[PDB]
């Protein structure tokens, strides 16, 4: 009743008895399996009581002091207002904890080093953009990137909603032409749109920095410029393909998702953005070589002279690993914080035996964790995992529009 | 109705051939286990009815005289016997069926084209033998590869199973040693142990081939060594790192899978190889690279004077593209049929857009689909997919030792 979990590379078996507590069923049946597909009152008590409960056997103080407590306040609260408020250190445990249940996350070795910023004390958007901006710049450091989230005020009936109306805080440019496609980041055309619906003069740049279009509730959405100097960039070069550079490539140094929405002990944060640093393979695979991305795979393939009229030359192959090494590269003569998906493959090997001995599993995502280009020559390829919903989590959402 | 979407190009469709899955497989809403790699008349009956009314409507005969005939006929042997026979043409269309229907195989374009040999008269292992050496031969077919399978007796009442105890046709030795290694291929040192437990006088290179161990029903496996003139290899070579040559490695042609057992109306034969052709990466990526087959990863590295002190490097993307590249090259050299992962994928893409049209829908295990380097270089990749189990098909059986 215990999934049996193998590794093929040496043979280990475990056996996950974490997947016992799943919530939020997940899309598969037995009759078929759904895995690949990217988007597949008083209920607010039963989940509050599960979190506080998981909180104080964290801290070792199940059945104890203030655990009692702590119980009786939150049933108060929801008993008079229909709702309750997170001490700050639940806020804090449950959004360690929402990092630790993602199984789409490769970086959660790391789910311990959290800085959580507490904005529930929040409203309008000029409010939000200095709590952004306080945000950015923390995070940033000066390119010596650190995991940070900004919780902005929980959900409530009758009034409407803080939301990011980008999916990141820092994202490119998309704009159309006298025929239909697009000069800068295809992805983002559409929130571009708005932008520029909402009084923002395009620019001409394949690399233009989008204006952040920020919501206090009920009310409609205001353009905000980010300052520039605000927002760290890194120009990409290869180390040894002096016309890289000339390609005028860049990237942003920080991956910081405005979408998403934060649930802990039942409480909805529809705002509440989480930054890491990035995986090269996100910048240097995703967003510069997918086709309907910046689709930049026969750019530099044309630079390096490879034979594009045979797929059986791998030039796609040798010119997606350059890509790569030149954003390692880059953002290390930079000194920005990145991981190459080697060392961030295997730092997750790492992460799940502790969660084996911590938790008795992990739930994973493998089609998310194992990276985009040399998938079998990481551990985590080799390694059979389980997905499934734990709380606290992050949830996707519905665009505000 | 699963709504299945395609991320490079915007395609949505909905998998209505799902909707008739038989067996049941890993997964429930809980937990997702697709990673996974190993997740009575009326039954029989029912299995066989649905086959008839399948090869019916291939046919464009459906409800027709013929149609219940058969029905009847198989219901009345049922009863007489217990079991019933195939008619030759019924047999054809359901080995075509079992790989149109094989979720892990990529070579799916290729269904209807496959040429089956029915050796449900085989008596012996003796003629057993003789059966596999024709397969072999004919699907080998001088370097220009044709996709075939040899069908021997059916599992009945009263008398064992034949079975190929091997799990190729052609597969290369793994000989421990004396400091714990294994010299040759590793996956293979227990059907080595098991050649040599019964007869065998092993050799001592890396890429021995092994000996048939054939087992007749209600006998021991019975040792048969493949003619040297059948088995077609491939040395390998680099079409510019001349050092590669010496390193003396070397890949079969044929890929015939022979430990699997096909499933047509119920009927079950344990023993029916089958062979097509290989994709460069079985063979470059996995066959050679993973640290648990031979490896030679890191061997290879050094030898390009590649940095294997940082991971950042991408010392490994780029020994494995390499090795990838010296695969094609070879076999093209030698005029030995391979589909690189490229092209691969690209049909595969038109197998999904043929087979929605056809019965809409198809079923695809995502993690097998997409290869093991380059997987967002290939289409496949930005298409989600719906795995399940559709009769005919290809069924894993345990080892018969
Ligand atoms: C600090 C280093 C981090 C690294 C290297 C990292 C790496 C990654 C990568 C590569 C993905 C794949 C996403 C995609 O391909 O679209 C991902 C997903 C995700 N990560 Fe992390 N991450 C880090 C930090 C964080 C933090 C701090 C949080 C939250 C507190 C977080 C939460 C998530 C979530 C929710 C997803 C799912 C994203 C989605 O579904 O679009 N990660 N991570
Ligand atoms: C004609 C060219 C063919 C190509 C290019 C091809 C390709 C592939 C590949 C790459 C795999 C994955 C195997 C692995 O990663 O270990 C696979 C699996 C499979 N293929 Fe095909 N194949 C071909 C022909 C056939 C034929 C003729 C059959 C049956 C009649 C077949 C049935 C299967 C089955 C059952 C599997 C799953 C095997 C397993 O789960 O271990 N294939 N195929
Ligand atoms: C915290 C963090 C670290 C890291 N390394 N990557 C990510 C990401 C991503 C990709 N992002 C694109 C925009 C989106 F679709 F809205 C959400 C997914 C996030
Ligand atoms: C017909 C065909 C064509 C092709 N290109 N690859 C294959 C394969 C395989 C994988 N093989 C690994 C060893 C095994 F477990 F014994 C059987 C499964 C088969
Ligand atoms: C449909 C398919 O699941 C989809 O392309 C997924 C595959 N794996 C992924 N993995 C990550 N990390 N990010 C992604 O966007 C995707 N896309
Ligand atoms: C654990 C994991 O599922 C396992 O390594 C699988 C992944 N996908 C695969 N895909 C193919 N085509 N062949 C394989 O052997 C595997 N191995
Ligand atoms: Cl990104
Ligand atoms: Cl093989
Ligand atoms: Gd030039
Ligand atoms: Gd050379
Ligand atoms: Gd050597
Ligand atoms: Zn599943």
């Amino acid at each position: 009743k215990f999934p049996r979990v193998k590794n093929w590379e040496v043979g280990s078996i475990t056996y996950d008895t974490l997947s016992a507590q799943a919530q939020q069923d997940g899309p598969c049946t037995p009759r078929r399996c759904l895995g690949s597909l990217v988007f597949p009152p008083e209920q607010l008590l039963s989940q509050a009581r599960d979190f506080i409960n998981q909180y104080y056997s964290s801290i070792k103080r199940s059945g104890s002091q203030a655990h009692e407590q702590r119980l009786q306040e939150v049933e108060a609260e929801v008993a008079a207002t229909g709702t309750y408020q997170l001490r700050e250190s639940e806020l804090v445990f449950g959004a360690k904890q929402a990092w630790r249940n993602a199984p789409r996350c490769v970086g959660r070795i790391q789910w311990g080093k959290l800085q959580v910023f507490d904005a529930r004390d929040c409203r309008s958007a000029q409010e939000m953009f200095t709590y952004i901006c306080n945000h950015i710049k923390y995070a940033t450091n000066r390119g010596n990137l650190r995991s940070a989230i900004t919780v902005f005020p929980q959900r409530c009936p009758g009034r409407g909603d803080f939301r990011i109306w980008n999916s990141q805080l820092v994202r490119y440019a998309g704009y159309r032409q006298q025929d239909g496609s697009v000069r800068g980041d295809p992805a983002n055309v559409e929130i571009t749109e708005l932008c520029i619906q909402h009084g923002w003069t395009p620019g001409n740049g394949r690399f233009d920095v989008l204006p952040l279009l920020l919501q206090a509730p009920d009310e409609p959405p205001e353009l905000f410029l980010l300052p520039p100097e605000l927002v760290l960039e890194v120009p990409l070069e290869h180390p040894t393909l002096e016309w890289f550079a000339a390609l005028g490539l860049r990237w942003y140094a920080l991956p910081a998702v405005s979408n998403m929405l934060l649930e802990i002990g039942g409480l909805e944060f529809p705002a509440a953005p989480f930054s890491g640093w990035y995986m090269s393979t996100e910048i240097g695979t995703r967003n510069l070589c997918d086709p309907h991305r910046y689709n930049i795979l026969e750019d530099v393939a044309v630079c390096m002279d490879l034979d594009t009229r045979t797929t059986s030359s791998l030039w796609k192959d040798k010119a997606a690993v350059e890509i790569n090494v030149a954003v390692l590269h880059s953002y290390q003569l930079a000194k920005v914080t990145i991981v190459d998906h080697h060392a961030a493959t295997a730092s997750f090997m790492k992460h799940l035996e502790n969660e084996q001995k911590a938790r008795g599993g992990c739930p994973a995502d493998w089609a998310w964790i194992v990276p985009p280009i040399s998938g079998s020559l990481t551990p985590v390829f080799h390694q059979e995992m389980v997905n499934y919903f734990l709380s606290p989590a992050f949830r996707y959402q519905p665009d505000p529009w």
